[PDB]
């Protein structure tokens, strides 16, 4: 799971996915 725009946004996971507002990836607020 390594996406810089959408990865664990809703892939049955909550790691790379901050609030849908910014980038839903661990790289940003996630």
């Amino acid at each position: 799971m390594i996406s810089s725009v959408c990865v664990s946004s809703y892939r049955g996971r909550k790691s790379g996915n901050k609030p849908p507002s910014k980038t839903c990836l661990k790289e940003e607020m996630a």
